């Protein structure tokens, strides 16, 4: 079963230690609601050795599996520390009652891989710099798994 997928941008200003995110859109999402859609919005997490530093959110997009944003959200990360951190994307389903329900999820840093890691390592060589790709967005449980992995 697809889960779909999500396109964000990264930057990363080595001066000031500033990391933006641009959540762009998502397409062909997980229906979500039985006799409806979904209801899409995005959480960022910036995580640091399974600490959360911080965290973000779009707003909500009802009935919809292909949702436009175009919602920057920043975050200070210093330079010595932009290798050591994970910046994890979660697209859930908001539901007036009840705990919202996650898609699906993904991050990129250092501990990545493919084009996770590609587009982690493409924002670090290209500094001020925003690199936008598109990521297939995975279980939450097998994502939650890999952040353990250090490299
Ligand atoms: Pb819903």
């Amino acid at each position: 079963e697809k889960l779909g997928d999500i396109s964000f941008s990264l930057r990363y200003v080595p001066t000031a230690g500033k990391l933006t995110v641009v959540i762009l859109e998502a397409k062909n999402l997980k229906k979500m609601d039985v006799g409806g859609l979904s209801d899409p919005y995005v959480k960022i997490h910036l995580m640091q050795n399974g600490k959360r530093l911080k965290k973000k959110k779009t707003t909500i997009k009802k009935n919809t599996l292909n949702p436009y944003y175009n919602e920057s959200f920043s975050f200070e990360v210093p330079f010595e520390q932009i290798q050591k951190v994970q910046v994890v994307v979660t697209v859930l389903d908001y539901d007036k009652i009840g705990k919202n329900d996650a898609i699906g999820k993904v991050f990129v840093g250092y501990n990545s891989t493919g084009a996770e890691l590609r587009h982690w390592s493409d924002m670090l060589a290209n500094p001020r710099r925003p690199i936008a790709q598109w990521h297939t967005l995975q279980v939450e449980e097998e994502v939650d798994a890999m952040l353990a992995v250090k490299k």
